[PDB]
């Protein structure tokens, strides 16, 4: 048991995948926890074992219902906690972080069920805040990390160019200090979709001007809840929680997710120096992976032989971050 947990989400097949003649490799077992594929076919099988494995048929509402919702608990008794999202280009990272709007209908006391991660952690908080009398304050704020440069993904107003700079916070030796990072304050329960599209705007003008292809760059989505509880009787807290949810460059590219593996193998293992300073990335979420607190990482596949190569090296990266026996064959 631990509070460092790997999971792998398998998504269905697209159409380029069916077409192409392409056959599905992947077994996923959730009662098991294991995935399994078909490297020769009847000869063997390679089978990991994860802490969860969600199959195809795997809802946006199961996916935050089985990760987030535990570690958002966690969040609002006012810890940090970070979700990873990785895996190659295509296989649904950023469906399973931030999810699709359905043309069809309009869902407005419902959540849209592609809705993902980002979108459902909001409701969920203002929805559970506000039904305890809790007297609460969100703030989000979206970088965006490529070739180990910081992009603002939510400044109404800079330059495109202008890249971050991060310097150490002399309160938290573990914190650092992101000078200029626009920080939005979340008014009320639907506002994040706005948010988003205010970002994705950013992203494809950082891709258009300046070469920041969002499949190549990390997006850093972090949320922060300023909390004071009230109970007569009780007593009167006051919290601070923050959720940072992070969705990865695809997994086909390059020393920086292999920086993150060795920090989040470090963790479980417990091996010490964690190497976060070697990273960008694993600088800025430092102070949520070294104070003792729940992360989780997505580890996102597709199915299909077409990918073999590089569903493969997924699997191999969250069970060399997370290593779990497999448990013996029936
Ligand atoms: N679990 C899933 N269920 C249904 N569709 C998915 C799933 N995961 C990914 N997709 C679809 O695959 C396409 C690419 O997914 P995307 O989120 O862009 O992957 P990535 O962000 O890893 O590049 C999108 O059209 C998305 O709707
Ligand atoms: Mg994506």
């Amino acid at each position: 048991g631990k509070n460092i947990q790997v999971v792998v989400r398998c998504r269905p097949f697209n159409l380029a995948e069916r077409k192409a003649s392409a056959h599905s490799i992947v077994e996923c077992d959730p009662v098991r926890k294991e995935v399994s594929v078909r490297t020769g076919g009847l000869s063997s099988r390679k089978t990991y074992t994860f802490d969860m494995v969600f199959g195809a048929s795997t809802k946006q509402i199961d996916v935050f219902r089985s990760v987030v919702c535990p570690i958002l608990d966690e969040v609002i008794m006012g810890y940090n906690c970070t979700i990873f999202a990785y895996g190659q280009t295509g296989t649904g990272k950023t469906f399973t972080m931030e999810g699709e709007r359905s043309p069809n209908e309009e869902y407005t006391w419902e959540e849209d069920p592609l809705a993902g991660i980002i979108p459902r952690t909001l409701h969920q908080i203002f929805e559970k805040l506000t039904d305890n009398g809790t007297e609460f304050s969100v703030k989000v704020s979206l970088l965006e990390i490529y070739n180990e440069e910081l992009f603002d993904l939510l400044n109404p107003s800079s330059d495109v160019s202008e890249r971050l700079q991060m310097f150490d916070d002399p309160r938290n030796k573990r914190g650092v200090i992101i000078k200029g990072l626009e920080e939005i304050t979340v008014h009320n329960k639907d506002e994040v979709y706005q948010i988003l599209e205010k970002g994705a705007a950013k992203r494809t003008t950082a891709a258009t001007l300046m070469n920041a292809y969002s499949s190549r760059s990390h997006s850093v989505f972090s949320v922060t809840i300023h909390m004071k509880e009230t109970t007569i009787d009780g007593e009167e807290l006051v919290k601070i929680g923050k959720l940072n949810l992070v969705d990865l460059a695809g997994s086909e590219n390059n020393q920086s997710l292999l920086t993150l593996g060795r920090v989040i193998t470090a963790l479980v293992e417990r091996t010490p120096h964690v190497p976060y300073r070697e990273s960008k990335l694993t600088r800025i979420l430092q102070d949520s992976l070294g104070g003792r607190t729940r992360t989780s990482i997505i580890a996102t596949i597709s199915p299909a032989s077409l990918n073999l190569e590089e569903t493969l090296s997924t699997l191999e990266y969250a069970h060399r971050a997370k290593n779990i026996l497999n448990k013996p064959e029936v």
